[PDB]
């Protein structure tokens, strides 16, 4: 599935601090029911390449790369947002 | 029966670290009457390959192939969940 | 009687760790009355086969098959006691 | 007993730092009279999830459970102490 | 006597390491006047389920069941301990 | 029959742990009506060169060589699976 | 094969960091259809040495070293893609 | 003897790398004439819970519990010297 | 003992500059006749709340807890010296 | 004489290896004149029960007693050779 | 043969990583026709002391000399190659 | 005939494990016509030294002699095998 | 040879950002046929003391020596490769 | 020989850093002719308390004691080369 | 003869690892002519006290000891080969 190495390209597109914040913002999104949440010990020693892998494990590469684009609004309008998106299609 | 393969191929792909989660969580975990529980002694220092083939002896493969669907999705909803599932069918 | 032959072919497939345990559990299962003990010298030095021949010597073959399955079972279910419960039909 | 699942996903989600304080402070921590104390050796070099395991073994569920909220108000107050108080009822 | 059978099981619950440290203390455990010690050369090269044997030759079924939790609790309260002694009654 | 002797020289190139996988895997291969299954107790205590003779044994050469490039490719295709082929021409 | 030896050589210059981005991709890589999937945990704790081996032993030495360089390119056109395609002729 | 025991549980309470430092020094040490020394191939390989029986076993209790303390402060003054001196009354 | 604890408490609340002032000028520090010295290679590495462990487990808690104090007031008096005194009544 | 069973129960305490540098030690011992020594065929298959009867019928009660403990403070001071003193008063 | 000693003395002067390297490379190096080649599967788990015999044991002792060498400079030019030349005079 | 001596000293420095593989090949490989096979049942349960006299006594010395070395090449060149033919001359 | 410790007095008198040049220029140096250039992967993570051993282990010392005076001018005449060249003669 | 306890003692009071420093030059440091060199693999992985026992193993206690020394000083003038002499006296 | 329990005492103080070293190294020494040479297939799988046995019992008493010394040395100057030297006066 593109869809994995799609959220790869543009994730590694963030600077160093900007990831903080996406990271830690993740733990306090609201999800759909029927799902876990990830382990706040791992997320917060973990890597960018790393994230984009379990990111994808614990969420279907579906509703999973729709979730990705909830939080990167979230943080504000992003161009990535949208140039994510046009993958969608 | 392709069953004992089935789980081999997918329990095969964990990581190391979430194999002893897993492993450890069965022991806890509730099973239909009828059935035996799995020595604590042998479980610690089992194997991957060896765990396939003793999982499927203690339970039928059909009720056994759903027993194992049970737990994974107890340490969260992965992707494997599903994918074993279409084997179901 | 095909009976002392079906038992050989299950019982043989037991590892030799599980061999002990059944032998030895044996020794303190409950069995009807009307019937002998086996003397617990022998039982520590015999083989898988020739614990065949002499299984059924001491039991009938109809009790004598059913006497195994109990025993079976009660080192947990295995796919064998089933199986084994297949040729009872 | 759930008890056992129930403190190991609260007990994942400290930082690797604390960890350490948490572990270090329960072997300073009083405890009633009739149970034993776990060795040092073992402490150091234990892991999170063979922590939760080993933690139960030596203390009963009820009493089991009770005593880690004391030790985890005792490094202050923290809103996993009344998340885990919830599990009690 | 389902004695034999109940300890069997239990002992078998316990890790590799722990094991040792459980027959080792055996050696220096204090007995009732009237029974035998177990050479020590036997001991050392042991098996669990040969143990459970051996164990209650010596030592009746009713007094050899209770010396077993005397030392189970030593080596620190067990849940094996509580679960044991149900089994008393 | 230097068929004995060929499936012996690449049989060894195997490492440890991927044995374990061939020889466990073949207890579960569908084989083709008029012949037996070999025993679960013999197989586990097997050494590579004793498995050359018996894997020989119950199958034909001209059989039995077939079916064991049916399984090396099974557990993926190996280097082996088409060297080996080269002996059938 | 100098085959194997001409991979080793170039992908041991590339820096820690990228390596995991390397093995990572190859599992998300599209694959001709007849060969297999390398297994997740193997891949996460292999060596670079190991890899070597490994990669060659599930493809063909022609379609293995012109596979390499799909993903080379994949990662950017790096030195190393034409570098080594100069070992094609 | 509860002497055996009691330097056992203290024994115990020392960190892996300490361990080393112990049984080390412990060739090098002074003994009162009429006594052997312990071989250095077994010392190496030994267990800290098989280092207690043997360790009496070539000393007297009363001398052997003695001896341990003048080890143990050399390696510094530790609280377990007194503490388990509280034992020698 | 309490006595552990209180150190902790308070030797956490220096900052990171100040620790190492610390740590460094123990090393140089006069203590009393009948107790071993800290080897440098451990300090220089060590951490704030593994050095707590360590600091009482060479010296007795009682005096132990006054040694910290004369350091403590040596770098200058500070509001923490008087404020781990009151721990002492 | 209860020699006989004095030297058995304790020898008979010996682990399996210390018994082989027993049996092979007593061979290059020294013995008063007067006596045969044992032919070395025999006492490399030897068993621990049998060695028992034979060495006290080469040698004196009294005088077979004595050389006994000779040869066990040889090896090394142990328990045992105090232990058997004490039957000889 | 000398030889054997020389090999030895030298080969055991490089670091555990490079080890890897040279017994991996020297399963894909060309060897003169007429000798044999060394299973994988020994090789693998195989030591630096035990590889010198066995390596001398397929080679003769002066067409086996050189072949080492001729591996030793593939890896790069080591002054252990020139100094193991100096042998060979 | 110094022949039967010869081949003895030479088999023997062989390990237990490539012994098997002897046998065992000896079985396969080809003889001239005119010669009988030596029966399977013995061959497995012989020793080395027996092993000596019976090889002979199927085969003339001048004849088995030479049956042996290419025997010995073929498991791939020994220095065994040139150093036996030196015996030839 | 001192050659070796005397490259390694100098080259630690470099400071890190330096460093930092002079390995990365090494790279793309050039050097006389007949020997083999450093794997990047290593070179990145090396340390100054460890590049000393490896630097000579792959040049010989005399030759060795004088390739290093060649990139220091390179960077610039330094005060070092003068002073390094006194230790030529 | 307390000899052995004097050097481990201060040699335990080098940094992380310096103790590499020491050991490489080791290497390269000139000894007295009769004696042997340290092989290169085990230095490299060896711990400070093990190089005290290997050290001394190789190196008789009076010369062993002053090469000690000799590298001391090389390494720069420490206020250990003159501690540690002190003993000597 | 004091000789034999002489060697046994001293080659018992070396470690698993050097043990195969001696051994292996002993195949390969020069020996004094009129005497012969260990069959390699009992020295992989002796043992360090039946070595002494038969190491003894090939070489006589006076010249046997002296050889020893010779090989403890070839492997490094240990204090060993001092200490048993002392024997020989």
């Amino acid at each position: 599935g593109r869809a994995r190495d799609a959220i790869l390209d543009a994730l590694e597109n963030l600077s160093g601090d900007e990831l903080k914040k996406f990271k830690m913002k993740l733990l306090t999104v609201q999800l759909r029911e029927g799902y876990g949440r990830i382990p706040r010990g791992a997320l917060l020693q973990m890597d960018a390449i790393d994230l984009t892998d379990k990111l994808v494990s614990y969420y279907l590469e579906s509703y999973g790369l729709e979730l990705t684009m909830t939080v990167l609004r979230d943080m504000g309008l992003q161009e990535l947002a949208e140039q994510l998106q046009t993958t969608k299609e």
